[PDB]
């Protein structure tokens, strides 16, 4: 009895609060396993983690995809599969492909392009089309775009600009070449999560890249006066990660992770967050159904790709863009 009981790692806040309420909470109630959910940064949980000698303090790693790189590198995550978390033959290999047989998405929110229907009646399609007409200077100065040092996903949406008008998710001439093309209609560089949809309700921005989930939240509190577009070349999505920690209850967190990513779990609280789910399995309400991006449809780009090129990119974006 005593040694049942697990410790996973969380972020704060509704997230944190949703991860308890539909995931550790329901596992408690069918395992008896109880779950501890410890709040922290992702650097400070990584490095705890890495620091960690003898017994861990954590039996699951659940946070940021560069801190968790980390821990790849380290050595520090348990090998997982089909035979001992059976969920994972349910997610697509693209959530699991950066964490080398020791990992998974847990959930994906997307980047796509919020927008104004009474500024651009019917939006855009395609982020090729925000781009050229962006250029054509067809939505004047009201364009808005993720600030690259932000860590809102700048490097994200860049990544798609490098391959579509370039060889690739790594063409960071191209993606940055793209961007200056844009830079003239551009009035804000944003710099937090919530900033497009506040740009756009406020009236000051007219269309920009965007999350989703929180565009849909806006969406509805507004009866439509923003939106949000899928690209057709498809939203480029992120999420967090959930893993085994090496020498910790590796059963009873193997257990945690096959129902966290199993369909009940995922369902619950990708719905209660406005997030796609990671299993395949998901069959969405109303709210969700006919606007979240397909799970086959949406881009992720490579987090190996994203942390090595990062110096390069940020060295072209201060020289040609800020």
């Amino acid at each position: 009895l005593a040694d049942d009981h697990i410790y996973v790692t969380s972020s704060g806040g509704s997230f944190l609060e949703n991860v308890r309420k539909h995931m550790a909470e329901p596992f408690e109630k069918q395992s008896g396993v109880k779950v501890t959910l410890v709040p922290g940064t992702n650097p400070a949980h990584a490095l705890k983690i890495l620091s960690s000698r003898g017994t861990p303090p954590y039996d699951v790693a659940a946070f940021g995809g560069n801190d968790m790189y980390r821990l790849i590198r380290a050595k520090k995550l348990a090998q997982v599969d089909e035979k001992s978390v059976p969920s994972l033959a349910d997610v697509p290999e693209k959530f699991k492909a950066d964490w080398e047989g020791c990992g998974s998405l847990y959930d994906y929110s997307s980047v796509g392009i919020a927008y104004r229907p009474d500024k651009i009646q019917g939006g855009v399609k395609s982020w090729k089309e925000f781009v050229e007409r962006t250029v054509a200077g067809e939505f004047g100065k009201q364009v808005f775009f993720n600030n690259l040092s932000s860590n809102v996903r700048g490097a994200e949406v860049l990544s798609m600009f490098g391959k579509i008008y370039g060889s690739g998710y790594g063409d960071i001439e191209a993606s940055i070449a793209t961007l200056e093309r844009m830079k003239p209609h551009i009035f804000k560089f944003f710099t937090a999560f919530n900033d497009p949809v506040v740009l756009l309700t406020s009236g000051e921005g007219a269309i920009g890249p965007g999350w989703d989930g929180r565009t849909f939240i806006a969406e509805d509190s507004t009866k439509g006066m923003v939106k949000w577009v899928d690209p057709t070349e498809g939203a480029v999505s992120s999420g967090p990660v959930m893993a085994v920690v090496k020498g910790g209850k590796e059963d009873l967190a193997k257990a945690f992770m096959n129902y966290a990513l199993g369909e009940e779990a995922q369902k619950a609280f990708c719905e209660a967050m406005y997030y796609g789910a990671v299993n395949r399995k998901v069959q969405y309400s109303e709210k969700l159904k006919h606007r979240l991006p397909s799970i086959d449809s949406v881009q992720l780009v490579d987090t190996a790709l994203l942390i090595k090129n990062m110096s390069a990119l940020l060295d072209l974006w201060n020289k040609r863009i800020a």
